């Protein structure tokens, strides 16, 4: 239908617009400590403390299959990301000091995203 392709233009364009956000977050994390999922080979407990474990390249596979359907779903991902780190690693650890920063540096990004994705539907 006419309907289900204009659907799809709105979620190609939200895909366009979360790959922007995706970077500009991606760019508060200059050490890569959140560029790749955690090695179960290097951390064999890891999944007995992190149920949902997340990274920005994973966010990056689900984006790119355009599998966000809105800001919410990627904002849950991105919160992962923090959240666990947060956890798994002790406050004096460059690990926890580093999500942090990105979740203070990230606030701002993601203020705007969400007005952008309101305003523009």
């Amino acid at each position: 239908s006419m309907e289900q392709v204009a659907m799809e233009l709105r979620l190609t364009e939200l895909t366009r617009l979360l790959r922007s956000v995706l970077d500009q977050l991606q760019d508060k994390d200059p050490a890569r400590i959140f560029a790749q999922p955690v090695s179960l080979k290097e951390v064999p407990d890891y999944l007995d403390h992190i149920k949902h474990p997340m990274d920005f390249a994973t966010m990056r596979k689900r984006l790119e299959a355009q599998g966000y359907k809105n800001l919410h779903e990627f904002e849950e991902d991105f919160d992962l990301i923090i959240d666990n780190c947060m956890k798994y690693n002790a406050r004096d650890t460059v690990f926890y000091r580093a999500a942090v920063r990105l979740r203070d540096q990230g606030g701002v990004v993601l203020r705007q995203a969400r007005r952008e994705v309101d305003s523009i539907g």
